[PDB]
RNA sequence: GUCCGCAUGCCGUAUCGGGCCUUGGGUUCUAACCUGUUCUGUAGGCUUAUGCAGCGGAC
RNA sequence: AGUGAUAAACCGGACAGUAUCAUGGACCGGUUUUCCCGGUAAUCCGUAUUUACAAGAUUGGUUUCACU
DNA sequence: TACCACCAAGCCGCCTACAGATGAGCT
DNA sequence: AGCTCATCTGTAGGCCCGATGGTGGTA
DNA sequence: GGCCATAAGTCAATCTTGTATTATCCCTC
DNA sequence: GAGGGATAATACAAGATACTGTTATGGCC
């Protein structure tokens, strides 16, 4: 088994093979479809038919080659970049260059032996992309709302026109998301179970499903809550902001309007916890119950809480 | 002469009068048209005819009251908020650094006697409003344009549609600005003089007018350079202390923002610009340091030309 | 007919800025020397300046001679805390810092703020403080070498031991020098005896307190003295003499632990639910206030009042 | 066959964690005493642990005796830079319970990395470094008092003058004690003579350099000794976009880095080979202190070079 | 009711330190070239939230 | 200490933002310092958007409960 | 009358000015 | 043998630990 | 079956990669 | 003569004040 490290850039790839005997092989490639073919050819050139490849999450510049090597039939791992930086410091490295990083990643692979990566389902990729687009347009719509507060009279026609455009466009995406989840019989069913939870509506169901996916990729619900950066360490905040920000207003709706939510708020209030500390706790709980309900395959039963 | 201070908020006003004798008269008001009428009456109630009012520039909530008192005929000073905080710290070592109350503003007014404020011409306000809007739409366009780079294919129809809208809207505002400056013969002429400067185009001239204004508010061109936050901040003391000169940045950000690309166009493509670039480069100045220097020069020539009242002359450089 | 004068000070040079009643400025630079200081007094009297308020920032000890020179000439002198000067320059909206700008900034500070006048301290006050701060300097150095013995290699120990002996001997020499100083003067002898009467204050703390309070009662209220040490909260401000605050911590600790009036104070705050160091912080402030109080009363400490 | 052991050391206690080949752990705490260390060795020999690789943090003087003990017992001992330990913890997960490193973590550090073996210094190497470090302490105290002389009150001056005389005498005594140490050892005498042959390196710097280089040549290349002193430039590059500015890394012994500044200033100013080097970089757009930083690195590298070569400084090579 | 006097209550997390560890990247390849801003120090200044409560005195 | 179970309990302060304010040090002519008066589109002192923007990554600690 | 162990727990200042080191060539 | 002068904006990471003074109690 | 008001409000995740602005010159229909 | 593309610059640090929106549910028409 060889151990390969790839540093990624927009234009180039730096590759570092670490052979069983211990010697290295290094080569640069263009980060293109042609270059990716040159890479696989080069590996099979040196009779490397079994290898574990390690690569940092670097924008979306690492995604094409990761899929290419997965299809060629290698074990690919796409590591969190923060681990890589810490590992470099554990190795005592005194420089940051592309060839240094590529070699560092081969060692990371060998020593740590990280979990294998799997390309998401096309529908999961599509759903995620729409949910991310929807958040962007909501942010822009909120920016333009803030402006109406202090807008001059001459500025106001321009702002009103943009708000109309943004509202139509948000409405269009919400339909595109609905059509996506309705077509797939799995997603249609899984979304309806999420919405059974009091506090989770149309919007929050789409975001949860976009990050949970189709299959059960988490073994336990507490892992999903960790993935969202909601577990304490203060909250770690080591997880997707898009997922975490989506849960805040549902947390308020639950703690206030819903029966099971109030119960949680009251118990924590009795122990002496402040407003946002309870909301923090409820965010984590919603995440954890969301993954719970899906595993069960059964509508939200309030009796358990 | 009385010295009044007004601490402003969205909803409420807080007023503190300082009498010549030294006694105070304080009263809170609503921040409404009705509220502002009570204030003027309450001052004229206590036979306060001549006063110097000092308000701090918190935003658009304090503009109506400032205009109200200016019309009532009092002297109004609208002060930079950072001066207020600094003044409080000059008044003692153990002062609260999260408040400047109406009393503090009355003392500020007495000690410093700040320069009088003047309500901008309706035409100047309109121009500044459109220019500020244009910059906001430019920023939103840049955001969406950055997103095209890495966008997923399902996202691209949405982003493309938004870019078309934003481009059309930007083009509408540009025409709306042009129509404003053309309809006033003072602005039409002043804008033509600015655009005679190599490196100043349609977009930059509109910014420069919005801040320079109709009248000549500044006595000297160097003051306008300071106003934009472009002059180098010297830091020297005795023999030991020798800090490095840097751009002060203590000035209007929207001006400072507008001049960086003009500066880069001047030093690269124009004769008078390259001349300046070469001299500083010889003297050992780095690339972006020369841009900073050219930004200040453009500001200072912009004001100079308008004073001179004649097109840009290269012979002066 | 009062002029306003600002002086920015350096090791070598002075930068003077006279602001006249009519509102115009006169400026000149002088050497920071005895000869230079005489030229300044002459230059002022050559412009017919008899009355003037002079403002100068505390800048090491490089401004102490000129401040004394002008005070003798009959001018009003203010020595301002330089943190105030900086804030004022910001309030004035200045965009540069030079020796010429600062001299002009200080003349305006003088005109606008009209700060309190400065009084040159008594030679005895000036000597007592000199000895006390030197004593702390040696204590800090002794503590350094004492830390070193913990982890010292064997070959280093003869050197460290030798230094500890020398420092201990020197510390006794100063303690005697301080005792001799506050025995010759009848006023200091009485006042030092009054301070020691407080349970929690001994030989060392008494001399520190006497150095900062001084001979004459230059504070109006007790909390003013507590603020001068930086003990009043705002969480403690720290905006005061660190050498004075330093000196009260261990006195505070022995007071709350092994005195009647201290334990009484500790218990009161313990009942209301305060942490250990919060009570010490509180006792430091209280010790400062009582110390000042006892002196103004002029009678030994009485526990009844607390 | 090989076990991996981590030890977490405090002043009073030792926490030990043995990682067995199979994967199970053994844990037992000990006193940080001579009795404790003998108990530890017996406990390992109890469980038939003959070959092991122990990993300890370099926290100071409290961990040195147990390291000595285990080295003599015949185990492989590694004494790691604590900053590596903290970084290793963060490489194991994103949301660890604590940032603290424990004996278990150290045993895992040992397994994954197999760090280089530690070697107990020679008594004379230990003596020399101790004296040199004492000399730097007294120099700093002497500097303090010199600064005070400037702005002292006249009543304070008798005390400051007295202390200065004492410190001057003690520095002089301790310099002679260093000279007597190196003169008595024929190896150290020769190596010190070689270092002084370099223009820019005198008595004070040669002693510092020996204290960190030592009797035997531990570094494979001279550039590694420059890295050891923290004198090499740290590059920061990625892709087209990311491009930081190279600065002195400073990841290394401050004592070395402190010692070489004035030699570098003497070399670039007064010596033939150092003026040559100054002039070349000054021909490029390099500032004074930038050139000084470069010369500091060069002196470290040449110092180690000359010792390895075993022959006095040859100017021809520069 | 008002104005002063407080060694009063409420508010208060001091300050100085010490020791130890550190085996670059690229190149024309290791005492060469490109890439390099040391280690620390010193002195001085600091006048209430009397804000609110108590308590005492005067009118 | 390891393994399994967990929609329970203890630990938990989310994101995104918006608007607005800013009159150099000095130099060149008079006076013969500055100030003041007159002049400054020149020279020396300058690392923009006082947080420029975009994208991607993130599989808890512990307590109960079983088994070794 | 002189000597000794103990209290608290490691969690945060703002400014205005200053200075030293070592080694090689020159007196 | 003693003296002078060469450098000026600021910015590595971690882990282990100790002393101060004054008083009541003890010898 | 459709529309509005309300709940919280002091302060602090880590990294790996990218790109825009305006105005004048220059080349192409 | 109008329309569109290419181009210049790169280590980062260092002022204040006033404010607002998100979603999902149980209430109301
Ligand atoms: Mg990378
Ligand atoms: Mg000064």
């Amino acid at each position: 088994l060889h151990y390969i490290g790839i540093d990624t850039a927009k234009e180039k790839l730096d590759v570092d093979v670490l052979r069983p005997d211990g010697r290295h092989r290094t080569k640069k490639f263009a980060n293109t479809t042609k270059g990716h073919d040159e890479l696989v050819s080069w590996l099979k050139g040196h009779k490397i038919d079994h290898a574990h490849i390690c690569i940092e999450a670097t924008g979306t510049y690492m995604e094409p080659v990761a899929e290419c090597l997965y299809d060629a039939g290698y074990i690919v791992s796409v590591i969190n970049p923060a681990l890589g930086k810490a590992f470099a410091q554990s190795e005592g490295l005194r420089n940051k260059t592309d060839t240094v990083d590529a070699r560092m990643l081969a060692e990371f692979c060998r020593q740590k032996r990280p979990a294998a990566w799997e390309a998401p389902h096309p529908l999961e990729r599509a759903l995620r992309a729409l949910v991310v687009r929807h958040q962007a347009l909501t942010d822009m719509h909120t920016q333009e709302l803030n402006r109406t507060e202090t807008a001059r009279e001459v500025q106001r026609p321009s702002i009103d026109a943009h708000l109309l455009w943004l509202e139509a466009e948000l409405k269009r995406l919400e339909k595109q998301i609905k059509d996506l989840t309705d077509d797939d019989p799995d997603m249609k069913h899984r979304r309806k179970l999420l919405e059974s939870i009091p506090g989770i509506g149309e919007k929050t169901s789409a975001v949860l499903l976009a990050y949970i996916g189709l299959k059960d990729r988490f073994a336990h619900a507490r892992q999903f809550a960790a993935f969202a950066g909601l577990t304490p360490r203060r909250m770690s905040k080591a997880g997707h902001v898009s997922l975490r920000r989506a849960l805040y207003m549902p947390a308020m709706v639950a703690t206030s309007k819903t029966e099971w939510g109030r119960a949680f708020r009251d118990r924590l209030a009795a122990n002496g916890k402040k407003g946002k500390v309870i909301l923090g706790a409820m965010m984590r709980k919603l995440a954890q119950v969301a993954y719970g309900v899906l595993k069960s395959g059964v509508p939200f039963d309030a009796s358990r809480h």
